[PDB]
């Protein structure tokens, strides 16, 4: 079997790469900094052209490489997003389609992430899937890098799987995050940096937060932190922890820092002892690079990594979420959009399940308890519409006042112990509106 | 070793049984059927005669039994309800109170069902256990009958476990089913037929449904199932049936009828292989005395039964449940309180999960499609608060006018193929309000 035949025989250009997709058909990407932008710049190119059309991309977060590309506006008729999470990319669509007549642009997928591998090859149907990968090793095999989640399953059950081959692309170890050159269809190569998220500032309410959650940290805990600022940047406080482990939805510049400083050993857990799990990367160079050929880091495909029953079998998991409201009975919502609620699709209810079921282990909502210069309360009396994580299920919560551990208490005693978790300026008006619901 | 000796050192009268409850605990009971008649009229004069208060009672499945002693809105003021569903008994109580001065009368705790046995165990933590027991066997051991549940967790973890021996309860077996003597403080007797669930009559629209629902059960379909009307009309349809198995959450008339047909024999599965598995029983004498010492029925707790895990790993699961509506994202709603939500407590939405998890598994939520003399349509626009299956969990839907399944459909094709399951009276309308929501 001659490998390098092989790969001149797939290697071709963007133009020719993408040439052969077919109008009608369901198209699929790697999620973030994985979207290929070679490969999507010319299949923009060809919708612009017209020549492709009724293409649905179905896909999970949304990174400018495809806001900019096959997602642009203009395009919005020949290829069409069937988002299946809601991100700042697809909010602008919204809200300019919004303005354009009232034009429905995007075509939000209900899901839930941890199911996206089985829901694309089976209940959707993906016919052609494209991913940047690492560059071929010496065995024929190229890495999924930042992308395991449903990558790995969507990259075999497609009809067709074209890779964007990165020198910046790390060559990750994990569950089928390896491809063999004969698993591949096509080819393309193009080197430039992965996309970064943006690095972001603490804020005040961070040092009180992040002290209340280190005392929540137990011996050996085995840490999942879920996307946003505040659990990226709580992660900090940790460094004067030891024998820490990690399995986690996302892998961010906060864990692998403390990974990075040996903080992390995996040696307490159950599955994957040894090794730090994740199912996809975000952050900057610095960490995408520190990534490329970790022994002790191991990607898994989504369907692993988020199910519940998976989580709980290593003992003292600690999840940390941030959120954006929380209200009186002890619901919590990440969803920006007022009234809409996309944002359920997200691993972290997961993770609240599965921390609360570990032996020993803790799920943790917080939030700074205002926003907009103090002016606005993220402690809220009842949110709008559908909830991210359900009251039935959230256990502690903590703002920069302190935390709560609501499992057991009842409706009174919830809002009561909520209600001081609020800024001393709201805690008159939320005690109102408590009253008003009957709370208590 | 002296089971008699320590039955007559045990046994006691209701009043004395009860009367060294300290006021300020915790008190749970059995559910349904489970309620202790003469142990809960003992403890109801109790505080009649105002010897105790600040009692807490935290429990499941209330019964008429408990509506009519313990729970008489008289007796609010010293024992309080700790209710973890709300039920017709506490839908009379709340509403009660809103019209005496807008009184909070029940303190309803959120949670899951599957939680309870740790939630009453730990977080909150149990003084005193009652439950009816069927009668002691010459080994020493009681039966609980009708209920594991959460009830064979905190008949031990209880601090003082009382028990009402009665022999209308039926000898179940089933894990930590059976209790022996040593285990109990103390013993009352009260042999009283166990109380029914209401048979209530079919509706015309559950002929069509009960067809449809029992189309999607293949031959080796593992059950669970509701009470009522429907699935008893649904067990009827699938009397015709082979190797079916039963995994459910409530053991129903219906359930146990396929059991005498033949129809279960539970070959199968792959756990409790040869054995229905249920958590909690509900019925009519005649189920309650067909499970008396039958070798093939066990009751398992509601953390094994109830757990999506579990669930899953017998094939070809069909869960089958009812909800009162349906909204156009998908969503289902079983909440009778307008805007409020206690039903997501129930194990709904554990069996909506893990019959999807299961290999060929399908979770059918069915409902008739409208209300009051067809006036009111049960598929609408936008549920009004937090739901209790979200869109993102609905598998299958079910009406009078056919089926749907929601998975891996954008909120456009959802939309639409929900609106054609609703009466043709408000197929117009749904259109309209799915355009206004920006569905389609």
């Amino acid at each position: 079997m001659d490998i390098r035949a092989l790969y001149d025989e797939k290697l071709t250009t963007p133009e020719e790469a993408v040439s052969s997709i077919a109008s009608g058909s369901h198209l699929s990407m790697g999620m973030f900094a994985a979207e290929p932008p070679a490969l999507l710049k010319a299949l923009a190119d060809r919708a612009t052209r017209g020549d492709i059309g009724d293409l649905r991309v179905y896909y999970f977060e949304t990174a400018k490489i495809a806001g900019d590309t096959i997602l642009r506006y203009e395009l919005n008729n020949r290829i069409k997003p069937y988002s299946m999470f809601v991100t700042a990319v697809e909010r602008a669509l919204i809200r300019r389609g919004i303005e354009d007549g009232g034009r429905k642009v995007v075509n939000y997928v209900p899901s839930n992430f941890h199911q996206a591998p089985r829901l694309l090859a089976e209940e959707i149907g993906i016919d052609t899937f494209m991913h940047t990968v690492s560059p071929m090793d010496c065995h024929g095999y190229f890495s999924l890098g930042v992308g395991n989640d449903y990558s790995s399953r969507i990259a075999r059950s497609a009809r067709r799987f074209i890779v964007e081959v990165n020198r910046y692309m790390p060559r990750v170890q994990g569950e089928a995050a390896a491809i063999h050159i004969s698993e591949v269809d096509a080819i393309v190569e193009n080197h430039v940096p992965l996309i970064e998220m943006p690095v972001r500032s603490a804020i005040p309410e961070y040092t009180s937060i992040s002290h209340i959650i280190a005392d929540l940290v137990p011996d050996g805990a085995c840490l999942q932190m879920g996307v946003g600022a505040l659990p990226n940047l709580v992660c900090g406080v940790l460094k004067d922890r030891n024998d820490l482990g990690i399995h986690t939805e996302v892998l961010n510049p906060g864990l692998v820092d403390l990974i990075r400083r040996g903080v992390v050993t995996n040696q307490r857990k159950t599955l994957d002892r040894g090794r730090s799990v994740f199912t996809f990367a975000m952050g900057q160079q610095e960490m995408y690079e520190y990534l490329n050929d970790h022994p002790a880091i191991f990607s898994r495909p989504v369907d692993y990594v988020n199910d519940p029953h998976i989580i709980a079998q290593n003992d003292n998991v600690v999840s940390i979420n941030a959120t954006l409201q929380i209200d009186l009975t002890g619901a919590c919502n990440s969803e920006h959009m007022l009234g809409h609620q996309y944002s359920a699709s997200g691993g972290q209810l997961d993770f609240v399940r599965g921390a609360y079921a570990s032996k020993g282990g803790r799920s943790i909502i917080a939030t700074p308890s205002t926003a907009a210069k103090g002016t606005v309360s993220r402690i809220i009396p009842r949110i709008d519409g559908p909830v991210t994580t359900p009251r039935i299920d959230t256990h502690y919560i903590v703002t920069e006042f302190g935390a709560v551990n609501l499992k057991g208490l009842s409706s009174t005693e919830r809002a009561l112990r909520i209600i001081e978790l609020a800024h001393p300026d709201f805690r008159d008006e939320l005690t109102q509106a408590a009253k008003k619901m009957h709370l208590i």
